[PDB]
């Protein structure tokens, strides 16, 4: 229903150059979420539309949890459009933790939602949290897919580099497929430098 890439291009939350990514490889386009997510209105048109995709499913989800600090509002947007609580990790002496007070139920039902996953590696550590505190986790959420991990309803193939464990769905609202190069054969360093966005 919502023109997703359009969104995101009129947002300008995709940037076109040479980028060093936290995969290792070099891209020709980077993706920055916080730009689409600055509006409320569009991130709850977003939210909507990705809650549509979760409630087919029927998972029964009673919680959104997201990693700080990009996950947060894409989270929280989602808790909102599925009707349940939404809590958040953070990283704590550079580990990632569950503090505010917040706490799960034992087999509590969550979803670990981010703004967009990549390799699904933020994605993992807070759903570890989640699992050594008692809770179940059924699925991955994200409002923009890489194309590194495999999403439901998509003919894409999960690739080098994807996290996400294979028995567990992930929901998203898009697949941002771009050129994916290995740094010593990549097209784009003969002309110039990849930096890390
Ligand atoms: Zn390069």
């Amino acid at each position: 229903h919502m023109d997703i890439k359009a969104c995101y291009q009129n947002a300008k939350a995709l940037l076109e150059g040479h980028f060093l990514l936290s995969s290792g490889f070099h891209s020709n386009y980077y993706l920055q979420s916080a730009k689409v997510l600055e509006d409320p209105k569009l991130a709850e048109q977003l939210a909507l539309e990705l809650a549509k995709q979760i409630q087919e499913a029927h998972l029964n989800i009673e919680c959104v949890c997201s990693p700080a600090i990009g996950g947060i509002l894409a989270g929280y947007e989602l808790a909102r459009a599925l009707g349940v609580r939404f809590i958040f990790t953070e990283r704590v002496d550079n580990t990632m933790a569950l503090r505010r007070g917040f706490e799960v139920k034992k087999n509590e039902k969550i979803l670990v939602c981010e703004d967009i996953i990549t390799t699904g590696k933020s994605a993992m550590e807070c759903a570890k949290v989640l699992e050594e505190k008692g809770a179940q986790i059924v699925a991955f959420g994200a409002l923009a897919n890489r194309g590194i991990c495999k999403r439901a309803h998509s003919h894409l193939k999960a690739q080098e580099g994807a996290c996400l464990p294979s028995h567990l769905p992930l929901f998203a609202l898009e697949d941002f497929v771009f050129d994916m190069h290995k740094p010593s054969s990549c097209p784009l360093c003969a002309t110039s430098v990849a930096i890390k966005p």
